[PDB]
């Protein structure tokens, strides 16, 4: 059994429990041996972590980076090793990558923001809770979000990292409330910093604000459906999983694979 190795950036995320899951599901249906390894958000780690993989016999590598200009020496590494490299939902900036599959994350954010000016409406107050700094798809969101801002003249009252996590999201919601109270919608770059968000305004009796999220998690589509979220916009980790070790498949058989492979968002919302 030819194995494969999945660098993820972070098992402490439920979208890329479920990533891991659909590449994990696909590996057994394929016969191939799937070993994963988890980065903790650290690109010294991810280094670590390729570097060990390059001697383990290791056939594909794939990563989800941790930092999008940082991976470069990782990919480079697994390009001395001659290992092909294919990056799943964030990309690497330089080095040799094979396939790149993910989300339309500028697409992601303009969707964001035009539900909140349907909601909330135009010249709306909005604050953005932003994901890791370096990573693509924080980067590309925000892009995203730019556009409807302009378009919606949306009054962005402020805009600040909370790292894809839910303990920071609430932090940085919290820290925020107490000097902008004014604040009608919260653009959450994933699920986790909205659920972070939403137990700030809790805590703060601020039940009137909406808050949309991204990825469309179990919890995340939960919130929305019990009401305390707005929305979401699903994303479909298993199938980035899936077709990563899909795609591993066939440049193992010799088959040439497109540079790109697209996955679908979808808004939620209740009902
Ligand atoms: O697309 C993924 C998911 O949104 C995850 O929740 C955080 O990292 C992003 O790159």
């Amino acid at each position: 059994k030819d194995t494969i190795a999945l660098v993820v950036s972070t098992l402490n995320n439920p979208f890329f429990v479920s990533l891991k899951d659909g590449a994990q599901k696909e590996a057994d249906k394929l016969g191939y041996n799937l070993v994963v390894l988890d980065s903790q958000n650290n690109p010294a780690k991810e280094l670590a972590n390729v570097q060990d993989l390059t001697v383990r016999g290791t056939k594909i590598l794939l990563i989800n980076p941790t930092d999008s200009d940082a991976v470069d020496n990782a990919v480079k590494m697994a390009n001395q090793a001659n290992i092909p490299v294919i990056t799943l939902d964030r990309q690497a900036t330089k080095g040799e990558v094979v396939s790149h599959i993910a989300s339309d994350n500028v697409l992601g954010g303009k969707i964001a923001g035009d539900y909140i000016a349907k909601k909330a409406g135009e010249g709306a107050k909005v604050i953005e809770l932003q994901g890791i700094a370096g990573t693509s798809a924080a980067r590309e969101r925000g892009e995203g979000f730019q556009q409807a801002v302009a378009a919606h003249k949306f009054n962005v009252l402020a805009s600040q990292p909370a790292d894809f996590d839910r303990i920071k999201g609430l932090n940085v919601m919290q820290n925020l409330l107490t000097a902008h109270p004014d604040v009608q919608a919260v653009f959450a770059q994933n699920d986790e910093m909205a659920l972070g968000a939403l137990r700030a305004l809790q805590t703060a009796g601020k039940s009137d604000v909406m808050v949309v999220g991204f990825d469309g998690t179990p919890d995340g589509e939960k919130a929305v459906n019990d009401g305390k979220l707005a929305a979401t916009i699903a994303q479909l980790p298993d199938q980035i999983g899936a077709k990563g070790v899909e795609t591993a498949d066939k440049v193992l058989k010799g088959e040439k694979v497109q540079a790109k492979y697209p996955v679908d968002l979808k808004l939620v919302v209740k009902q």
